[PDB]
């Protein structure tokens, strides 16, 4: 810096703020000819841009002033009324709620540790769970309880567990942060059982529910399930959804469902931080939505993922090691390996990428940082060839590690 | 809230955050037949649709996937690189200076707040400032230093006082926050002998200078000032720019320049905000900057607004009874009134409306909400036979007010 030390400058939280030694490594590989596994873009291939191109050409013939000038904090009425008509018909979310438009879901998380968070207040979240996520909750400091999943999600029966342990220690959860369907990183889902049971502990110890939900539409096999905000008798839940893999992120538009009386203090929050959402970017959106292309599109982007999640699966199946396990997501774009041995797939990652071969090493996804042996692959943006190819030079590296 | 006391849940800071009787009262008047001098919209006359339309129709064709996807925290390269040519061959800014693109102007003025601001650390603001600064700032919790303007923007000599009395009391301020040409609210432009005066004080007491422009190139009479941060040797002030009044606000690109160590820690406090700020709109603004229609389309705006700041001018000079003054800015969207005799001018918004007629009050412009007898005016946005009627209305209303 030409100030020198700059940092005598900075706040507390600034000084905390630091990232993050793999994330920049993973940057470079991301650039270099090494098959990626490591990412979590959805693939261009899936952007319906034809439909892009005659909803720009309409917003330039009919609605340019909407577009264009700005919107109010709150979002644009016409998109947030054809939302929550959508989410009503499609999810059986009740019309009860409010909705607020945000700059993608990312925004919606910071927007909860603002509304929300103390220094402190204490907070649940799934183990693993999505990384930005913790990144947007630390600026406001909570603690954080985890909660690890299995194969049907959430095991709430030790949420139980820590919430009685809790109360005898005279403390109580303000928020319960759940990503239940196709998660980002594990891919897994909470089944419906445990949706009820979330509620029904959300109720007993008076806490939020966030559920975030951007890759509920990217089914692949079985059969759909029901939102937890659909099952949300009390108001007790926020949802949050997102346009990111189901248009195109690069438009930054997102969703916030919930009680009106969080819904305005959110707006209130939102508004000195970037005054509204892009409204060209919602009116796209609104016509999106509105215009019945969203619905005729999912098809398409599922049609699309369905061969290269099943790709990585039989690549796993046949290629990998005794016993490393992996998930077997039912939708979304995450598969999620558990190595054997107590293998430290962070020190492993430098034996991939000089083997051809990048993944996420899971330890960051874990709020307190303590399993080691965890891999977060993608399957929706790497060439399928380069899947199987990613696969056996994965399989080839644990099987090296392995070994003296 | 279907919650009951939902308050129990809300944070410290959402607890203090409500909203405005004033800006709900001017929300509703807007809706309504009253001639509204309140706004701080641009006219979309002014926004440049054909090249905006020729411009998606190019991206559709030649960058869809880089518009559509994800793009890194810090902003879409080209746009940055074209940003900074530009400010440096226009305004003298330097090239060694950083770059990172944000959701608007707005939101970096939030990033500002997370990234110096600890609770207590002093904070100057000109009186009036910008509103939403002071509203992003509030959430840092500064204590704040009002310092007054007069019709060559900052009494910079004020501010040396100030600093001399605060270093007595062994304080120190943070940060100098600046609108210095055609200012929001006040329309009046901080001369050159004063900001080099203010970078003089930066450097001898240590502060950052934060120079927020959106106006600078909304100039319809007399010569172009030079930046502060065109006036920057020792890398301490941070410029803020934004397309909001040169291109559309619809799309929230803006761009905040300065020393590379402040930007690294601002895109990473950035980047669990939001991801990044919308691609497909960085890619617009990219096209309408490198295309050279921003330089074109300048000249056209200020055409368009001149007669509008003329027409305000003459009819103020026409109607105003005795007592009253008003700021004569040489661009921007603002004329500040001053009422005579301590007229509360926020009491007096309920009898304006009465006559047919709004404006903003002064005083939530300042931060110490100390000076009542104050108003912003704009004249962008509501047409030219209306800006003659409503200062007419405003100014019988001001006589009415001053009886008895
Ligand atoms: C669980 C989760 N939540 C939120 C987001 C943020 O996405 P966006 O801001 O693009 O809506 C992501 C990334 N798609 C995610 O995986
Ligand atoms: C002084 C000032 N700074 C920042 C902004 C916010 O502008 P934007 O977020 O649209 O760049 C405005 C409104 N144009 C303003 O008047
Ligand atoms: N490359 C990305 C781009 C955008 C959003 C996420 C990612 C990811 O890396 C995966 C997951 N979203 C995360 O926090 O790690
Ligand atoms: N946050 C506000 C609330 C009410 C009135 C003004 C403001 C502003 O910050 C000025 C802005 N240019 C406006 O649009 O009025
Ligand atoms: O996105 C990130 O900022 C990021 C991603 C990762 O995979 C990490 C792994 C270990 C430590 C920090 C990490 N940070
Ligand atoms: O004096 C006021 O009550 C006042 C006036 C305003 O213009 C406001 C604008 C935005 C937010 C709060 C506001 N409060």
């Amino acid at each position: 810096s030409m100030l020198g030390d700059v940092e005598r400058f900075f706040s507390k939280k600034a000084l905390e703020m630091r990232a993050s030694e793999v994330r920049e490594l993973l940057k470079l590989v991301e650039t270099s000819d090494i098959i990626s596994l490591a990412g979590g873009l959805p693939n261009p291939k899936t952007f319906p841009k034809e439909i892009i191109r005659d909803i720009l050409v309409e917003i330039m013939e009919k609605y340019a002033d909407k577009a264009l000038q700005y919107g109010t904090t709150k979002g644009f009425t016409p998109l947030r009324e054809t939302l929550m008509k959508w989410l009503g018909k499609r999810y059986g979310i009740s019309q009860d709620n409010d909705i607020m438009i945000t700059s993608g879901s990312q925004q919606a998380l910071d927007l909860i540790g603002r509304v929300f968070l103390n220094p402190g207040d204490i907070v649940v979240v799934e183990a693993p769970t999505y990384l930005a996520a913790l990144q947007a909750f630390n600026f406001y400091e909570p603690q954080y309880i985890q909660i690890p999943l299995d194969d049907e999600g959430m095991k709430v029966e030790i949420l139980e567990e820590k919430l009685k342990e809790l109360k005898s220690q005279g403390k109580k959860v303000k928020v319960v942060y759940t990503v239940p369907t196709f998660q980002n990183p594990a891919g897994v889902t909470m089944n419906e059982d445990r949706r009820k049971y979330l509620l029904e502990l959300a109720s007993e110890y008076d806490f939020i529910v966030v559920e975030d939900d951007p890759y509920g539409e990217l089914r692949y096999s079985g059969n759909p399930e029901k939102k937890i905000k659909a099952l949300d008798n009390e108001g007790r839940v926020i949802y949050l959804g997102t346009f990111s893999k189901i248009l195109a992120p690069g438009f930054r538009i997102g969703w916030m469902v919930g009680d009106p009386g969080i819904i305005r203090k959110m707006e209130i929050a939102k508004q000195s931080t970037d005054l509204c959402t892009n409204v060209f970017g919602q009116v796209v959106a609104w016509r999106y939505v509105d215009g019945g292309y969203l619905e005729k599109h999912i098809p398409e982007i599922r049609k699309f993922y369905k061969p290269r999640r099943d790709a990585m699966l039989e690549a796993l199946e046949e290629f990998m090691p005794e016993g490393v396990k992996w998930t077997k997501p039912e939708g979304g774009m995450f598969i999620w390996v558990t190595l054997p041995d107590g293998i430290d797939s962070k020190k492993m990652l430098e034996r991939a990428i000089k083997k051809g071969v990048a993944y996420v090493p899971g330890e960051a996804f874990y709020a307190h940082r303590d399993v080691k042996n965890t891999m977060r692959l993608n399957f929706t943006y790497v060439d399928e060839d380069k899947i199987m190819e990613g696969i056996k030079r994965l399989a080839e590296t644990i099987k090296e590690e392995l070994k003296a």
